[PDB]
C-alpha cells in the first residue's frame, strides 16, 4: 500500500503528518485522532489557557480547513489493534485500514494516583484539554488545593491556583521540586518564589489517603501521618507511555516503545515518534525516551523526512522550557550525571543560568528568565563545543563572540 497512518494527533502525530506534506509525499495521510477536538497545543493547558476564557479551540494547531487543503485525512476515532502481517490499522469503531507505512505518535497517559479514595470526583489530573477545562472551572468553587507531584506541570499549575486566591500546598517524595529533570539550583530558586507567593512546600512525603467526608474530598493523607485539609486535589505524579497497543503486536516495548536510530520498530512499515517513542541516541549513545515538543516535533520531522527520501538517524537536540508564574526556565541539554554547577548572573536579581558540567564538558544550561543563555546553548551544545566552568561565570566573557 502507499498510505501512510498516524495514530495520534497530538504534536507529534500532527507534525509528521504535516511535514510529510511540506516534502511533497504522494501517497495518502490518515491521522487518527481519539479527542473530541482539532489537533492542539499542551503547553497552554497549564499556563495561558488556566487564564482564559476557555475558548474552545483556542488552542488547535491549525484550523478544520487546513487538514483539507493539506490532504491530510483528519479520522476521529481510535486504534486499538495492529495486524502487522495483513498490514492493517484496527480501528475501534469497527473500522479497519490498510497501510504502507505506520506512524505511532500514541504519547502517554496519566498514571493513576494509586490510593483510598483518589477516584472521588474532586480529584483531577491535568494532561488533556479536557481536564483542563474542568479544572479552569472548577477552581473558583474551591478554597483550598493539594498538589501532589512537584514536576514542571504541578508548580505551573499552583502558582496559578495560587493567583487566582486559593490556597496551595505542594506535596512532593523528593527532598526537592522538579528532582527528575533539574539541578539543585533551579529547584532552590523556584522553591523560594513559590514560598514567597504564599504556596506551602511539602517534601520528603508521598500521599496515602485521601480524606473524604461522604464523597467529598477534606484532605490528602501523607506517609508521615498528619493530614492537609483541602477541597481539590491535582495529581501529577508521571506518565504511562502508550505501549500496550504496540506490544500486544509483538513489537519490542519497555518504557516506551522501543526504536533504532531511525525511530523505526522491529517491524519495518511501522515508526513510533513522541512521547511514546523509546528511541537510539547516536549522539548520546543510549536509548531514552523524551517528553518535549521539541522532541516530537524533530523527531516527526525526521520521520518524514525518511519516508520522502533521505533516511538519517534522528538527532534532534533536547531543549525544554517551563513557565511558572512569572519566571520562565528554559534548558537546553541533558543534566543527568552532572558533577560541577556553575552560576551566571544573579539569583537575587532573578535572572541568571546553571550551566551544568560532567567530566569538564558542558553537558546543559538551564536559564532562568535569561533567554540569551538559553540561545548561547542551543547554539553550542549541538556542535559539541563547551566553555569553561570559568568562563561562564565571567560575565565580562562575551557569549555572542564565543558562539559565532
Ligand atoms: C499540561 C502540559 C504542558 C506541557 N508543557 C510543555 C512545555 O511548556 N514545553 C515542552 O517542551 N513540553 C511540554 N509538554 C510536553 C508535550 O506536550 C509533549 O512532549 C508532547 O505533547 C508529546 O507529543 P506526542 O505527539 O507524542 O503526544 P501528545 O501530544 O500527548 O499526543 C498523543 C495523542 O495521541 C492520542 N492517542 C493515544 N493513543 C491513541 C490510539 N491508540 N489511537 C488514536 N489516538 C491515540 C492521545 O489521545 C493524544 O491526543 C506539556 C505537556 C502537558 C500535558
Amino acid at each position: 500500500n502507499d498510505t501512510v497512518l498516524i495514530a495520534g494527533a497530538g504534536h507529534a502525530g500532527f507534525q509528521v503528518a504535516v511535514s510529510l506534506r511540506q516534502a511533497k509525499y504522494p501517497g495518502r495521510i490518515a491521522l487518527i485522532n481519539d479527542e473530541k477536538h482539532l489537533p492542539y497545543q499542551r503547553p497552554p493547558l497549564s499556563k495561558a489557557y488556566l487564564k482564559s476564557g476557555g475558548d474552545p479551540n483556542s488552542l488547535m494547531f491549525r484550523p478544520e480547513k487546513f487538514f483539507q487543503d493539506q490532504a491530510i485525512e483528519l479520522i476521529s476515532d481510535r486504534m486499538v489493534s495492529i495486524d502487522r502481517e495483513g498490514r492493517k490499522l484496527l480501528l475501534a469503531s469497527g473500522t479497519a485500514i490498510e497501510y504502507g507505512h505506520l506512524v505511532l505518535a500514541t504519547g502517554a497517559r496519566n498514571r493513576m494516583l494509586d490510593v483510598p479514595n483518589a477516584s472521588l470526583p474532586d480529584v483531577l489530573y491535568l494532561r488533556t484539554l479536557d481536564e483542563s477545562e474542568v479544572l479552569r472551572q472548577r477552581m473558583p468553587d474551591k478554597k483550598h488545593v493539594v498538589v501532589i507531584g512537584a514536576g514542571f506541570i504541578g508548580l505551573e499549575f499552583a502558582a496559578t491556583a495560587r493567583a487566582k486566591g486559593l490556597e496551595v500546598d505542594v506535596v512532593e517524595l523528593a527532598p526537592r521540586v522538579m528532582a527528575r529533570v533539574v539541578t539543585p539550583e533551579i529547584s532552590s530558586y523556584f522553591h523560594d518564589r513559590h514560598s514567597g507567593a504564599g504556596i506551602r512546600m511539602h517534601y520528603g512525603v508521598r500521599a496515602t489517603e485521601i480524606a473524604a467526608e461522604g464523597d467529598r474530598v477534606t484532605g490528602v493523607v501523607l506517609s508521615d501521618g498528619n493530614t492537609l485539609p483541602c477541597d481539590l486535589v491535582v495529581v501529577g505524579v508521571g506518565v504511562i507511555p502508550n505501549v500496550e497497543i504496540a506490544a500486544a503486536a509483538g513489537l519490542p516495548t519497555a518504557a516506551g516503545i522501543i526504536v533504532d536510530q531511525q525511530l523505526l520498530t522491529s517491524d519495518p512499515h511501522i515508526s513510533a515518534i513522541g512521547d511514546c517513542a523509546l528511541f537510539e541516541s547516536v549522539r548520546f549513545g543510549e536509548t531514552m525516551r523524551v517528553e518535549s515538543v521539541q522532541n516530537a516535533t524533530d523527531q516527526a520531522r525526521c520521520v518524514a523526512a525518511r519516508l520522502t527520501g533521505d533516511a538519517k538517524p534522528y538527532d534532534g537536540y533536547p531543549w525544554f522550557w517551563s513557565d511558572q508564574g512569572d519566571d520562565k526556565l528554559q534548558i537546553v541539554g541533558l543534566t543527568a550525571g552532572f558533577d560541577q554547577v556553575v552560576i551566571r548572573g544573579s539569583v537575587a536579581e532573578r535572572s541568571f543560568s546553571a550551566f551544568c558540567y560532567k567530566a569538564g564538558k558542558l553537558i546543559g544550561i538551564e536559564s532562568v528568565n535569561r533567554a540569551a543563555d538559553h540561545v548561547f546553548g542551543r547554539k553550542i551544545l549541538p556542535l559539541d563545543k563547551s566553555v569553561t566552568p570559568e568562563q561562564a561565570a565571567d560575565l565580562s566573557f562575551d557569549l555572542k563572540k564565543a558562539a559565532a
